[PDB]
């Protein structure tokens, strides 16, 4: 009934509210238009769960359904494929603008190799876009990555190949070997000399922005409040820096949301600088994204580091709505967002958690299910078997 | 994951076939023909879980969704406001076949008042026939009720008393008081010297066996199998005498499920006869007489099973698999779902199956009594995962 799951909010102190050129609305539609061409491209349901909104004491509670993003169960393929369809045009001497999916897939030449590392949804996207594009994949996963997610990859006519080291330490592999073999990176996050291929990830991301206030403009309604899971913060940065330019960020409440384990932007909130820091598959870090750091650096308004089982509330509550709500099947790190509202409701200190996160009646908040059931037998152990309780 | 729930099953040693002409086809039509004259009267859906029976390897499970009978959230009224209705024109000397349901809520003669005890769903049923006929209810309800349930009944015009002793004892001070102010009981057991009230809500229960029956032609489908959850055994008493009388005896494996903190039945099958002895509606304490006379007869297996088996029927039904229909089940409405899930992710899953003699062509009828009547359990046990597996 009433429950207690560790919430910690912070304000972020170094707010400025500068906007950013680089990921703002032109770019957004510019990928969007990209996207539009792909075969079997619809945008992903806005899902308005007005009877769990009562509920919680809000005025709506909006969410992005990205599992309905093509067959790929994940939004990651935003970024990935708009990537590499530029890489593409980049070294062949081609306009984005007049790309053909079966010119690529088909003509003979010069391959590209695509190297990633991924625990999952990323290197789905990249496999998925490689195969496309009639190019290679290699993707590398760390130890006690989940089989249906490298069976995922494989399906797609890329190389997959599980190591016995942690995501760092396979991601350096990854790099180590590209160098040796020729292989293009394709990472989703950025360091110094490499931040053109997160760049474009992250304005590739911005499509699901796009569509939400699109859809929101449908709905005859304005969001008060946003939140973003973050794992290195390339979807927060990229979505964020479209919604802020939409809405301006001294009008948006946006939230980002992190579990304890790998909270790398939180603990970067607190000190004022990048923070190097098992966990949720998609939220893992390591090290925050520059390019994402400086979106919410400057225009986030709190940092929340939150229990793992408060993802695993959200997947429930999602799977089995309240009252006449949609229902939508959400991913450990794809509902860890919602999770946080619901982990607000039943605490004690419901009232003075409600008032920090400016959450009223009359608050419509943004949420975003960046993931479907990737991993159905986690997913199922979860909302059946009820794994990673409350108490 | 794999997991261990207890699902204890035991062979009906006392299994000889024998139907029962008292709780049969003709009965039940009657009681769905008095039924259907009730305003909001529409056949609860028949949910084909396809997707799921895929996956826990039999042809297919069908669960009739009572949750959607006449906005009361369980099936209970149907034999609650049956055998009230006979009451009512035993009263007043009419014939309850030839008249509407409308004729008896305008109907003139001295008022009655109607008594149970109940822990849910039953007094609820009594309280909603009782202020549509304009008549008075007096519900008990034994310590640690739920307020919610409580409420349900105090919304609908009857008194509602909650009481500091268990469901045995508040029964018999149900009983106590009706004979003192003169007022008719209504409960859902039978005992030496009550079994006529007890009989007509049987009946009535079968409503519900006549319309899956009905869909199930309807589908084109035969069931092999029938789980049937049993608290005092009227429920299952009813619906298995009807589906027995269809599909006899020795063609339906018919299994009877209980929490193993009330298991009457499940004990009363072991041991010979009558074993004195929890969820809302699957309490039991003393096994219905005229529930256990059809059981004794013509249920293949009983199934003694831990709590938790109920909580994860509850989860598989409101989160289903695949594209199947989503359908909101409380905790004993739940518990039949339950048990097939507790064997599909068992070890001894080969074996389990083998007993209960589930296979690929496997049609598994199961009843979900009752929707969320506890709005706070319900949430409880499918988004906070209460009563988890591990």
């Amino acid at each position: 009934s009433v429950f207690s799951l560790k919430i910690d909010i912070a304000d972020n102190k170094f707010f400025n509210g500068e906007t950013s050129p680089l990921f703002s609305q032109s770019q957004a539609k510019l990928a969007r238009q990209f996207h539009q061409k792909i075969a079997g491209y619809r945008p992903t349901p806005l899902c308005a769960l007005d009877d769990l909104a009562n509920l919680f004491g809000v005025k709506k509670i909006l969410v992005k359904d990205e599992s309905k993003r093509f067959g790929l169960n994940a939004f990651k393929m935003l970024g990935g494929a708009y990537a590499i369809a530029q890489l593409l045009c980049e070294k062949y001497h081609l306009d984005i603008e007049t790309l053909s999916f079966e010119h690529l897939k088909n003509a003979i030449g010069e391959k590209m190799t695509f190297a990633t590392t991924t625990d999952g949804n990323h290197g789905r996207g990249v496999a998925w876009a490689a195969q496309q594009l009639g190019q290679n994949a290699v993707i590398y996963m760390p130890k006690g990555s989940a089989q249906e997610r490298v069976d995922a990859i494989l399906n797609l006519g890329a190389e997959c190949i599980v190591t016995d080291m942690n995501y760092d330490d396979t991601v350096r592999l990854t790099m180590q070997h590209a160098q040796q073999h020729g292989w293009e990176v394709v990472q989703d996050t950025a360091w110094e000399g490499y931040t053109k291929i997160p760049t474009w990830i992250m304005q590739g991301y911005a499509t699901l922005a796009d569509e939400a206030v699109e859809q929101m403009r449908e709905m005859g309604v304005t969001p008060t409040h946003v939140l973003l899971q973050a794992g290195v913060g390339a979807m927060a940065g990229g979505v964020l820096g479209y919604l802020v330019d939409v809405y301006s960020p001294q009008n948006l409440h946006s939230i980002i949301v992190e579990p304890d384990k790998a909270d790398c932007i939180y603990r970067s909130g607190v000190k004022g600088d990048i923070v190097n820091v098992t966990i949720m598959a998609g939220l893992a870090c390591g090290e925050p994204n520059p390019l994402g750091w400086e979106i919410l650096r400057n225009c986030a308004t709190q940092f929340i580091s939150c229990q793992d089982s408060v993802a695993a509330l959200g997947m429930r509550v999602l799977g089995n709505p309240y009252g006449n709500d949609p229902r939508i099947i959400s991913g450990e790190s794809g509902a860890v967002g919602l999770g946080v509202l619901a982990a607000v409701h039943y605490h004690p200190q419901r009232q003075s958690l409600m008032e920090k996160l400016a959450l009223n009646k009359d608050a419509v908040v943004l949420v975003i299910s960046t993931e479907g059931d990737t991993d159905v037998k986690h997913y199922r152990e979860v909302v059946w078997e009820g794994k990673h309780a409350v108490a």
